[PDB]
């Protein structure tokens, strides 16, 4: 029993984090095979420009205390690739995937090539993170782990005005319409991920969390009204097939649970909690609470 | 900017883990040098666990009844000892992913991160508190037992928890590394109670400082209390009493932010008495007591 915000084991990754500089800028660096990735700021405008500029002895490599040799260097979108001698053994099983909004991911947070921390966090409908940043954690990782195999999704790059974080997948594109550039950025309106919700709801009905169920049921356009009304993202029919599994495990039928939840946003919780939450959380996808309510292993 | 409940890198713990089995029952090792350290009811059959002899038990068993896997690799038990509610499997190999480590016994309030295992294999990661009444609100399924809670100061890792069992309102009990359980707990399935819960006061002055910290202010006051007033506010809301060495250790948030600790537990106790109305601190409608002061400066 119990249900927590889990973060992916890290160690595949710890043993690819690297220290980056360039002139005055350190930050973190991605190191798989002979290849570390890097926000394209470390240069730090036209990126074209300044990196023909810059030679392979100005970046300087930080493995733990060894340091590589940079034999070359191009770029990716937003992202530096700077290739060095030495392949790193330490190089997991890997690929790099774009994700969707909604989806959940876990960030090693680094400053200075070292891992410090660990959390679980989703990219917002607005293409923001709502992590916890500060100056130096730049180049910090976002992965999921499927298997032995790591999905690199995610590369800090910057923090809005807003406290909220914006980067790009591993090809440098960032997830938004950001910029990594000194200019007046704001991060839009953002949705609760319906689907999330649902899953967590299911997650707290596995855990013995029931007095939030009802006798109703709704179609899905009518939740879908209800849906608009409150910033909750549109639930599409792939939502409610993915939520199939939960559904068949606990017994409530998915239009059912969002007959709950549409009260739940119409009255409120009541002084009630679900999981030890005030708030309804959208920070699970339906895989997460699988996962966790079965225990798959890495 | 930005605060999140953070859990210490796992890759240290990760490459201790190991899957011990003993008859029928298979749960999690923790394998440091040539130990491999576990609770010490996978020696218990499903007739033992009510009213177990563990000496009895163990002095029946030989090296061979351990089977000890990391990775696909058996491990060859060479001895076998027991300190308190631990199982210690000597081995033939040392590890040598063995990292800086330290055994440590917490307090109530303390926060660690929680490894969590199925078979040897790490699933998960996730951050914890020690409860005030010893309990630990985990997620652990069947098969967790022998899990551990650590935290990761300077490359050294501080091992201070070891899962072994769940109480019948979810939560989880355990001892330290050296065996001895956190709470009047014992490792026998007869009738146990966690005891009624409170909330760890200081920890949630922490979390209202890291809250300020970030540029939230809605919830200070103009008021400040004497230490003794909010303690008999704060006892009739279900919260910890608040001590000097409490105060004392707010010292460096309240120097940071300007705040003087009695000043932030008025603020507090305003809080308890209104609720929060439809606002959020930190993103949460309920007050957070899973930060120690010690885990706001840090990630602050
Ligand atoms: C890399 O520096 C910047 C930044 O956002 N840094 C940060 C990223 N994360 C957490 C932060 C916490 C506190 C302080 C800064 C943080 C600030 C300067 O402007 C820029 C910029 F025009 C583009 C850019 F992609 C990054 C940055
Ligand atoms: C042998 O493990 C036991 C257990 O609690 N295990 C568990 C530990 N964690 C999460 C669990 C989730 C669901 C089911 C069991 C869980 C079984 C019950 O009896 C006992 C017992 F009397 C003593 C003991 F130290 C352990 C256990
Ligand atoms: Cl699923």
């Amino acid at each position: 029993s119990g249900f927590r915000k889990m973060a992916f084991p890290s160690g595949k990754v710890e043993g690819c984090m690297v220290q980056v500089t360039c002139g005055t800028t350190t930050l973190n660096g991605l190191w798989l095979d002979d290849v570390v990735y890097c926000p394209r700021h470390v240069i730090c405008p036209n990126y074209e420009d300044l990196l023909i500029r810059k030679s392979n002895h100005n970046f300087l490599v930080q493995a733990g205390n060894v340091q590589l040799r940079v034999i070359g260097h191009s770029m990716q979108n937003c992202v530096l690739k700077l290739k060095v001698d030495t392949a790193n053994p330490k190089t997991p099983k890997y690929k790099f995937v774009r994700i969707q909004p909604g989806q959940t991911f876990s960030v090693l947070a680094c400053y200075n090539g070292s891992p410090s921390g660990v959390y679980q966090c989703a990219m917002r409908p607005n293409f923001t993170i709502k992590g916890s940043f500060l100056n130096g954690s730049c180049g910090s990782v976002g992965f999921n782990i499927d298997y032995d195999c790591v999905s690199f999704c995610y590369m800090h790059h910057m923090e809005l005005p807003t406290g909220v974080h914006a980067g790009t997948d591993l090809e440098g594109n960032f997830y938004g319409p950001f910029v990594d550039r000194q200019t007046a950025q704001a991060a839009g309106t953002d949705t609760t991920i319906t689907v999330n919700v649902l899953a967590w709801l299911y997650a707290a009905v596995i855990n013995g969390d029931r007095w939030f169920l009802n006798r109703f049921t709704t179609t899905l356009n009518d939740f879908n009204l209800v849906a608009m009304k409150y910033n909750y993202e549109p639930l599409t029919q792939d939502h409610v097939d993915i939520l199939g599994p939960l559904s068949a495990q606990t017994g409530i039928a998915v239009l059912d649970m969002c007959a709950s939840l549409k009260e739940l946003l119409q009255n409120g919780m009541n002084g009630r909690t679900i999981l030890g939450s005030a708030l309804l959380e959208d920070e699970f996808t339906p895989f997460d609470v699988v996962r966790q309510c079965s225990g798959v292993t890495f």
